[PDB]
């Protein structure tokens, strides 16, 4: 029943403008309070309004409203249940595995203080391997964190049965976080017939492809490149795409991911070794 008034001329007084609100605002309906909160710039009313019908007039009528001079933005002020509703309705069934926003890392925002690595893996260690946790601080504290999965299925299930769900006091707020940048691709769903001669040979597109590792039992590869750029043109245009010839999933590969998916190809008896490494290692050697 509220709208927020903001862009308020710095010059005027709280008291003048709190008057001045009422003044200009009585004129939609019955006004039932006026707020003024500081300061300067972030200053902003509040007024609220008996009937809803007429904080809706004055929204609709409000849109480019002179006021003291000021082309002042008014937008409704959102209650409680309408903000849950915001922020935690059921996400948009076009959201899978696909979506140009997927990723394998969960974000998950809403922490509170006291949360702990443990508790995070306790709810979330259900919908899949877990690659990689890192809990960040927002002004000195707990916030958020960024949960690495091994696929992307696993981050949408999380989403799914975890999002808005309380975790201490505090409702989690889930989504796919943004992976950082590397030089080295991960695909996912590539049928086993694919070759190794097609990846490389395709992903040469985007760099010199240093090589290629492809685990056929699971239909996934790394692309690996020198240059972080070629990895970030390579994610961004395979996104959309069928590599031959399935829609594929794609994200980067950190080292702790590439690490979790060397040893996943060493346990199942999939060759790793390398030709240049080895050279490498000849060249230490001497």
């Amino acid at each position: 029943f509220g709208i927020k008034v903001q862009n308020l001329p710095v010059r005027s007084t709280d008291t003048s403008l709190k008057d001045g609100l009422f003044h200009e605002f009585k004129k939609f309906g019955k006004v039932t309070s006026v707020q003024i909160h500081g300061t300067s710039e972030e200053r902003y009313g509040l007024v609220f309004f008996r009937q809803q019908e007429d904080q809706e007039k004055a929204l609709t009528a409000s849109k480019g409203k002179l006021f003291f001079g000021m082309q002042i933005e008014v937008t409704a002020w959102i209650g409680p249940e309408t903000e849950s509703e915001n922020e935690f309705r059921p996400l948009d069934e076009r959201i899978d595995e696909f979506h140009p926003k997927a990723t394998r890392t969960l974000f998950i925002g809403n922490l509170e203080k006291t949360t702990t690595y443990h508790d995070l893996r306790n709810i979330f260690q259900r919908f899949g391997e877990i690659v990689d946790i890192d809990i960040k601080k927002v002004n000195g504290v707990p916030q958020y964190a960024f949960l690495q999965y091994c696929d992307i299925a696993s981050v949408c299930k999380a989403i799914k049965k975890m999002d808005g769900e309380y975790l201490g006091n505090n409702r989690l707020k889930l989504g796919f976080g943004k992976s950082m940048p590397t030089n080295c691709v991960w695909l996912d769903g590539l049928s086993s017939n694919v070759s190794d001669q097609y990846l490389t040979r395709h992903f040469c597109r985007y760099g010199p492809v240093v090589k290629v590792v492809f685990d056929r039992l699971k239909g996934m590869a790394l692309v690996l490149y020198n240059e972080i750029e070629y990895a970030q043109a390579a994610v961004k245009e395979t996104k959309g795409r069928k590599i031959g010839g399935n829609k594929i999933k794609v994200d980067f590969a950190n080292r702790e991911s590439q690490l979790a998916f060397y040893h996943c190809m060493e346990k199942s008896g999939q060759d790793i070794r390398d030709f240049y490494e080895m050279l490498a290692e000849r060249r230490e050697e001497r």
